[PDB]
């Protein structure tokens, strides 16, 4: 078998290392044992921008990445985690499987990555340790760790927040108190035990994160057309595959929290927190052309 490295940043159970599992899986059976998927996860390598960084020299194959963290490589990856983009699932799919995701997973190519798909990761969702949270005024001074993003960051001091952007994980960081909070989708706070750190959750569901399936470009181009075909098809099985796996196991994660004891605030106040992210759209990031042209083509896609 040839072997392909494939790396993601979490632990067995979590989203994207399903995905990658399902993938493998997939892989084995349908090139009759030709390929042999070699899964790094947890903390090996790094951070997802280590990763990626990796994966662009070409010493891992293939890799499973939250979305927002390619804005470094890839500008016009920033529009997809634009707040209050998505509001459902089934928009989701069909806009990011659709031509104007497509489009953005194929100009992945100009940082050296072969953009095979979009895989879930979730609804992000606000947690802290300092008080409850209804309006965007209640974030004010609070320290929200975000990712290594430059929309998420802009994002979240457009709001009044102090934020820090920072690779996974930050569990030690949480708990000694030197940040307030952070957000993530409902598997995360649970799989990763935020709970134990975090007294306070509001469902604001501020923005609708995304995994990006990729590989070297060069590695993948490489490979004979049916090879890059039979990758293609099973890695699109696996996210499709996935985002059903995931999104059966949302409704639990609540009650799991719930039964934890987090103290749970299931209607924040949504239009004043799309009010104060308005902004947002004339940032620093966002008035370059090719940004804002992908958060227009992708607003325009979801009507
Ligand atoms: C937790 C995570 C690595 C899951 O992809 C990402 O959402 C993050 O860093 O917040």
């Amino acid at each position: 078998a040839e072997d392909i490295t494939l790396a993601v940043v979490t632990k067995p159970g979590s989203a994207q290392y399903v995905c990658a599992e399902r993938f493998a899986q997939l892989l084995a059976e349908r090139s009759d044992k030709r390929f042999n998927v070699v899964l790094h996860h947890s903390a090996s390598l790094g951070t997802e921008t280590d990763i990626l960084q990796q994966v662009q020299l070409g010493a891992v194959q293939m890799a499973i990445v939250t979305t927002g963290t390619l804005d470094a490589f890839v500008p016009e990856m920033a529009a997809l985690d634009f707040p209050f983009l998505f509001t459902d699932t089934t928009t989701a799919d069909r806009v990011l499987d659709g031509p104007v995701g497509r489009g953005l997973l194929d100009r992945l190519s100009t940082a050296g990555f072969k953009g095979l798909h979009f895989s879930e990761n979730g609804f992000r969702h606000l947690t802290n340790s300092i008080r409850p949270v209804m309006t965007p005024d209640d974030v004010r001074g609070l320290k929200i760790r975000v990712m290594e993003s430059q929309v998420h960051r802009e994002l979240w001091r457009t709001l009044g927040a102090n934020p820090t952007p920072m690779g996974w994980p930050i569990y030690a960081e949480l708990q000694q108190g030197t940040l307030d909070g952070q957000e993530n989708p409902l598997w995360v706070i649970a799989e990763y035990r935020l709970n134990e750190v975090q007294k306070h959750l509001s469902l604001t569901g501020h923005v609708y994160s995304t995994h990006t399936d990729l590989a070297n470009l060069a590695w993948f181009e490489a490979l004979p057309a049916n090879d890059r075909r039979l990758l293609a098809s099973c890695m699109q099985d696996a996210a499709l595959w996935q985002r059903t796996w995931s999104r059966q196991r949302d409704a639990a994660y609540l009650e799991q929290l719930r039964t934890a004891g987090m103290q749970v605030i299931e209607r924040p106040d949504i239009a004043t927190f799309r009010q104060r992210v308005q902004p947002l759209s004339g940032s620093a990031l966002f008035e370059h052309k090719g940004v804002r042209k992908a958060l227009e083509d992708l607003m325009a896609a979801t009507r």
